[PDB]
């Protein structure tokens, strides 16, 4: 599914994430723009073998299984897979995990390097919420 900016805004604001361990809304609307141009079947494999899935591009190193990642955790208990679906459920609380972890949204490279230190507003402006 590639959602709209706003579909996508209102989707993780009803989720909860919009102030999550102090993350405003844009903070994650903004990270999944560039994580996945706002597409949940969105798939990148990263330098270490491991694989990115889903509209917040989460890490098999650590959080799902995917079945190809030599010394895999699956920390959010769930199949890489169901990280792409439609419903962003899956996606939000295993980011809530990830994001609870100690390094906040630094876990996105993406975020740290496209959102971090800008306006984040923006990227909810004009957004019904
Ligand atoms: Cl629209
Ligand atoms: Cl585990
Ligand atoms: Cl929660
Ligand atoms: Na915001
Ligand atoms: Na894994």
């Amino acid at each position: 599914k590639v959602f709209g900016r706003c579909e996508l805004a209102a989707a993780m604001k009803r989720h909860g994430l919009d102030n999550y361990r102090g993350y405003s809304l844009g903070n994650w609307v903004c990270a999944a723009k560039f994580e996945s141009n706002f597409n949940t079947q969105a798939t990148n494999r990263n330098t270490d073998g491991s694989t990115d899935y889903g509209i917040l591009q989460i890490n098999s190193r650590w959080w799902c299984n995917d079945g190809r990642t030599p010394g895999s955790r699956n920390l959010c208990n769930i199949p890489c897979s169901a990280l792409l679906s439609s419903d962003i459920t899956a996606s939000v609380n295993c980011a809530k995990k990830i994001v609870s972890d100690g390094n906040g949204m630094n876990a996105w490279v993406a975020w740290r390097n496209r959102c971090k230190g800008t306006d984040v507003q923006a990227w909810i402006r004009g957004c019904r919420l």
